[PDB]
């Protein structure tokens, strides 16, 4: 229902990380969208373990370290492992290690998560929205997106097979562009102090519909 809306006005997002040379995209979004679940229902706003999901998030559910991985099943291994470290106590190093989880820096937990219907810009609008942000892939192949500096991203050789793993914290529009409020984990210096603004409404332009997900505490 409302026209636009931004989580860091609700005091629900981190700072931006950079997740460097490697492709952990997957976990910066899965736990970005944990953490505003986290402080929507606690409070605190802390920066959770990436690299936790890096390490011990692997063979089992699908996912590669720093080849690339999954938010959705990146969900499924704080519920089964019952909890999540803090970013603070396990923090992020840019490579494959061994799984060093340890339950006494749980600093959260994590119930089940929602595969949103593909495609679908509407009911993604609506999570968004109702819910809080949403984990979701691009397609961030091309050029245009490494060199995204500001307003709202549109690029015509866009597919809908996405490889990156990004953070949907609001929406809204920019002279008449509909547009996605994007959270990337590419340092403070790629777009908007860290932030892209991409196409809404365009046909799952570069596949932001495609594979949404959010989990719940
Ligand atoms: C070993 N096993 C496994 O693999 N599953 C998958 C995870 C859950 N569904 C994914 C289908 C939905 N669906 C389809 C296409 N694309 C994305 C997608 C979404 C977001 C992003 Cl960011 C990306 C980009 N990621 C990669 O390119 C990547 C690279 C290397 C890698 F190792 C993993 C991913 C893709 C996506 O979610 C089914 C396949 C398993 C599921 C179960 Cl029950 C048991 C065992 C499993």
């Amino acid at each position: 229902l409302p026209d636009s809306v931004d989580w860091r006005e609700k005091g629900c997002v981190t700072e931006v990380k950079y997740q460097g040379s490697c492709g952990a995209s997957w976990a910066f979004s899965a736990v970005g969208a944990l953490e505003a679940q986290l402080k929507l229902k606690t409070g605190k706003l802390v920066s959770l373990s990436a690299q936790n999901l890096v390490d011990c998030s692997t063979e089992k559910y699908g996912n590669k370290g720093c080849n690339g991985g999954f938010m959705t099943t990146a969900f499924q291994y704080i519920i089964d492992n019952k909890g999540i470290d803090s970013d603070a106590s396990y923090p992020y190093k840019a490579m494959d290690q061994k799984c060093q989880y340890d339950s006494k820096y749980r600093a959260a937990t994590c119930s089940k998560y929602t595969e949103l219907p593909y495609g679908r810009e509407d009911v993604l609008k609506e999570a968004v929205a109702n819910k809080g942000p949403v984990s979701v892939g691009v397609d961030a192949r091309h050029p245009s997106f490494f060199l995204y500096r500001s307003g709202v991203y549109y690029e015509p050789s866009c597919t809908q097979n996405v490889n990156h793993g990004v953070l949907v914290v609001g929406y809204g529009d920019l002279n008449g562009k509909e547009y996605w409020l994007v959270k990337n984990s590419w340092g403070h210096n790629f777009g908007e102090e860290g932030y892209i603004r991409m196409a809404r409404n365009k046909g799952n332009h570069c596949g932001i519909a495609s594979f949404p997900s959010y989990p719940e505490i």
